[PDB]
């Protein structure tokens, strides 16, 4: 009866445990497996909170409904009875002192592959230069960087182009809270040994297995191995290869969150939308603001309005730091530059997250190849996925963590 341990409790490990536990209750097979998850809870970046009636998503919101791997999850974990899409509206752009709008299929379809031809080279490189290259730097500065910087924490001068748009060579939730598809899990999960509160601190091998050490001092054996956990931590567990070095000299930005209770001070800023993303060039604190009443309105109580706001960025990211105070100080004193605040906020949850921001750099693909080669041929049937290699989305999390058991599973039979 052979032995498969997970490591990381996230979402990835998570999959990867769900469909490992799916298949071996379908071939049959004699594999036992264990996941092991350093803190105390399973889910790590997906966390929902629940304050006054509010639904609170201190990190990942939602999740894109056209990656099938994500809502097929749900289903799966039957849990369809609980989809709820995002309600569409406008989005602004604010560059100096002024809201802007985005601008107004098939002449959609065929601007952006006027406006973006297909990459010349095929080596890598980065956003930035590849939208300088065939636009003009006041549009990317003013548009594509700002909304870029959204979604990835990034600096676009750096982020590689192959990596994040792969093409150039909406959303669903749980009216429960994201979280919910995290413990769903954890309970459905039978023949899995969940061990928490415990980090692996060191993967090698003994005779014909591999051995784990833990942070109590057991050690485990495995005859695979699924490494989840973020980039840092597992570059750590080995630390001798030498393709790891790709790994532990990988960035992840920090980036700040802070939802806002309104009972009604709120009084609409000029234009009515979902919400938008300041331009560089705006000498502002916060990233963006989005109205997560308009979006997900099951988030805030009716008569409340539940406001978000993003801080922190590529560069400069010490925003991060200050306390609860500097930082809900800083975001309504510049929030309230483009809407009157009458009031104070009813309900304040603010929430750090310091190096929760993998960037892909130039090269990273190359680099990630290297690496599943180099572990190929000297660490057999060990496997790492996650945010860190191939897609940071959640759905691309998912197969990450479905791939991880496809390939050990055929290392470990067939
Ligand atoms: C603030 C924030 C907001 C986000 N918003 C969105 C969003 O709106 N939409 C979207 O699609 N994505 C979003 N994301 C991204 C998404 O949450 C991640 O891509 C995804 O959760 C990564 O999952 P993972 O399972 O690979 O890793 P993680 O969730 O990072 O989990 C890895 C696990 O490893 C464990 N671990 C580490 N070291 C050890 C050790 N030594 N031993 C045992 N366990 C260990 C950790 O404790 C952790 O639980 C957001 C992320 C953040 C931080
Ligand atoms: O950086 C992320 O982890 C993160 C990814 C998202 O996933 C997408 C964002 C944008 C798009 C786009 F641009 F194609 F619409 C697709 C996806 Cl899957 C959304 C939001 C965030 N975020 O940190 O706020």
């Amino acid at each position: 009866k052979k032995h498969v341990v997970i490591i990381g409790g996230g979402i990835t490990g998570l999959a990867a445990a769900f469909y490992m536990e799916k298949e071996i209750k379908e071939k049959n097979l004699p594999l036992e497996l264990t996941l092991v998850e350093a803190s105390p809870r399973v889910g790590g970046k997906i966390q929902t909170v629940k304050k006054d009636g509010y639904i609170i998503e201190r990190g990942p919101d939602s999740f894109l409904e056209r990656k099938k791997s994500a809502p097929q999850l749900v289903k799966d974990l039957g849990l369809e009875h609980l989809l709820v899409n995002n309600a569409t509206g406008q989005s602004y752009v604010l560059v100096n002192r002024t809201l802007h709008p985005m601008p107004k299929s098939g002449k959609a379809r065929a601007a952006m592959d006027f406006i973006l031809p297909a990459s010349k080279t095929k080596d890598d490189q980065s956003l930035g230069e590849f939208f300088r290259r065939r636009v003009g730097d006041e549009v990317v500065e003013n548009l594509i960087e700002p909304l870029l910087s959204g979604i990835y924490a990034g600096d676009i001068d750096k982020l590689s182009l192959m990596s994040t748009f792969p093409q150039f060579y909406q959303f669903q939730t749980l009216s429960t809270g994201l979280q919910t598809l995290v413990e769903e899990i954890e309970k459905q999960l039978k023949l899995t040994k969940v061990y928490k509160g415990t980090k692996v601190t060191k993967l090698s091998h003994s005779g014909s297995c591999y051995s784990l050490e833990l942070d109590n001092g057991v050690t485990l054996d495995a005859d695979s191995v699924i490494v989840t956990a973020p980039h840092k931590a597992a570059a750590g567990m080995l630390s001798e290869l030498p393709a790891i070095s790709h790994l532990k000299n990988m960035h992840s930005t920090s980036v700040a969150n802070v939802a806002l209770g309104f009972p009604e001070g709120s009084v609409q800023m000029e234009h009515e939308g979902t919400g938008f993303v300041i331009s560089r060039n705006s000498d502002f604190a916060i990233t963006a603001c989005t109205w997560t009443n308009k979006k997900w309105p099951h988030a805030a109580p009716e008569g409340k309005t539940l406001l978000r706001a993003y801080v922190g960025k590529a560069g400069d990211e010490s925003i991060v730091d200050l306390s609860d105070n500097d930082i809900i100080n800083i975001v309504l004193e510049d929030l309230k530059k483009v809407m009157n605040i009458n009031g104070e906020p009813e309900m304040t949850c603010v929430t750090r997250w310091h190096e929760s921001m993998p960037q892909y750099h130039v090269g990273h693909k190359q680099r990630i190849k290297e690496l599943r080669e180099a572990l190929a041929s000297a660490y057999p049937g060990v496997y790492m996925t996650g945010a860190s290699f191939e897609g940071v989305g959640i759905p691309d999390c998912i197969d990450q963590g479905k791939a991880a058991v496809s390939d050990a599973l055929t290392y470990l039979f067939s």
